Formats: C-alpha cells, sequence, structure tokens
C-alpha cells in the first residue's frame, strides 16, 4: 500500500532517505494487534479512528481527553491518515489529567492495569503500550514499565524533552522497555530530544501532524510524538509475524536506518525506525 502526501514522519519510516512524501506499508496495517495509549485519553469518536478506538480505563472524573495530547499520540499509532498501523485496535488509558500532568502513583496503576486488562481482550497479533510521558528518575515507575514489558506487552516510552541524558528520567531510563528519541525532517536529533546509552531508537518527533480533540488535527513536537511511531511500527511488524512483543524493540533496532542522524552524542545510538517494506 501507498499513502501519497503523507505526514513526513510516516514517509520517513518507510524510506532509507529523508525528504520523501509517500508512506509505503503492507496493507495488513497492524490488523489483529492492540495498542494501549497510556496518556490523557483518546477522543474515540474522532472520524480518523474509524471506530477502532475505545477508552478502557480512566483515573479521573471522566474518560474524555480534555487535553488533546493522548488523541494526538493515538492518531500517530493508528489513525487512518496520520497513523503508522492504520488497522490496529486502540485502547485508551487515561493516567494524565486534562493539563497533561499525572502523579507517578496513577501512571504506575495504569501500567499495572494494562498488564491485566490485555487478558480480557482479543489481540491475536499481540499487544503494545505507548507511554508518551515521564518525569524525573523513579525506580517505582521504571519497575512498573518493566513489569508491563515482562507481562508480554511491547512497551515504548518517550526519552523525554530535556536535551539531556535520559538516565535521569522515568520510565525512559528503564532498560527493558523501548526508549524512543526524536528526530526532525532533516534527520537531525530534535533540539529537545533526550539522548544517552539507554535510548534504543529514534522516531520522527518534530512537527508531527496528527489527530486532536474536537475532531480536529494539529502539528506538535516532542519525544511524545516519536514514541507512537515506534509503538505503531511494533504493532505493524507483529501483525506481519516478523517479531514479538518481547523482541520487537531489538528487531526495530536491528532493522533501523543506521547513521542517518546528526547531532547524536557519542554513546547514543544512531538508529532511526524503519519498516523495511518491500512490495
Ligand atoms: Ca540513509
Ligand atoms: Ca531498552
Amino acid at each position: 500500500a501507498a499513502q501519497t502526501n503523507a505526514p513526513w514522519g510516516l514517509a520517513r519510516i518507510s524510506s532509507t532517505s529523508p525528504g520523501t512524501s509517500t508512506y509505503y506499508y503492507d496493507e495488513s496495517a497492524g490488523q489483529g494487534s492492540c495498542v494501549y495509549v497510556i496518556d490523557t485519553g483518546i477522543e474515540a469518536s474522532h472520524p480518523e479512528f474509524e471506530g477502532r478506538a475505545q477508552m478502557v480505563k480512566t483515573y479521573y472524573y471522566s474518560s474524555r481527553d480534555g487535553n488533546g495530547h493522548g488523541t494526538h499520540c493515538a492518531g500517530t499509532v493508528g489513525s487512518r491518515t496520520y497513523g503508522v498501523a492504520k488497522k490496529t485496535q486502540l485502547f485508551g488509558v487515561k493516567v494524565l489529567d486534562d493539563n497533561g500532568s499525572g502523579q507517578y502513583s496513577t501512571i504506575i496503576a495504569g501500567m499495572d492495569f494494562v498488564a491485566s486488562d490485555k487478558n480480557n481482550r482479543n489481540c491475536p497479533k499481540g499487544v503494545v503500550a505507548s507511554l508518551s510521558l515521564g518525569g524525573g528518575y523513579s525506580s517505582s515507575v521504571n519497575s512498573a514499565a518493566a513489569r508491563l514489558q515482562s507481562s508480554g506487552v511491547m512497551v515504548a516510552v518517550a526519552a523525554g524533552n530535556n536535551n539531556a541524558d535520559a538516565r535521569n528520567y522515568s520510565p525512559a531510563s528503564e532498560p527493558s522497555v523501548c526508549t524512543v528519541g526524536a528526530s526532525d525532517r532533516y534527520d537531525r536529533r530534535s533540539s529537545f530530544s533526550n539522548y544517552g546509552s539507554v535510548l534504543d531508537i529514534f522516531g520522527p518527533g518534530t512537527d508531527i501532524l496528527s489527530t486532536w480533540i474536537g475532531g480536529s488535527t494539529r502539528s506538535i513536537s516532542g519525544t511524545s510524538m516519536a514514541t507512537p511511531h515506534v509503538a505503531g511500527l511494533a504493532a505493524y511488524l507483529m501483525t506481519l509475524g516478523k517479531t514479538t512483543a518481547a523482541s520487537a524493540c531489538r528487531y526495530i533496532a536491528d532493522t533501523a536506518n543506521k547513521g542517518d542522524l546528526s547531532n547524536i552524542p557519542f554513546g547514543t545510538v544512531n538508529l532511526l525506525a524503519y519498516n523495511n517494506y518491500q512490495a
């Protein structure tokens, strides 16, 4: 399949080179997989989700995404126009409030929730969790992310937007999950992207067009935007049978574009998520 005039990030993950505009992908499109978006919620009614999104848990008064952040990230995972895995099932877990903030205790509960809830869901091609969130180092938060991964979920987390070593941020610094840095459309490390030995992979993160609340769209930037590219890619590859929840981060690193990025500090991987789709 081919989506013409795609968002640059989608085009980038299906090219060995920057500057293209078509997103090439296998038509299976993550069908049969499930991605939990652990965030401010998902506006499931957005036409871009085509009925494939639903809220399954909220830690606040409402399940509504009153911010937009979670809806944007979910759109990059699996919306029709803005998504990597255009036929995946999306599950919203609202651990962040409508200002985009959340307590670590709540974020941990949300992770524990997904590890259990997946056993109530039909996800024959596997389960992914996208965590576009984080704060300062916490062993408890890291442990929650490690548990979620261990339970059989492909966990992708944001490296953080501090232009610093991700070792000091959580869940970014948890080694066993997939820690995602951000790049821009000219293959530079995004100006804000964290770096460091704990990063597994980079994904498109600067000026990313996706869904927003009120049935709208907008472009925003962050390692929050790179993370769902990798989560969606994982879902897509799992549907194709190329990898599993336990091994996808490593598979994505194996098969990434190598050495394409600039301003990568020595000791940080120079790896950019790539679907290696060959028609
Ligand atoms: Ca290249
Ligand atoms: Ca890792």
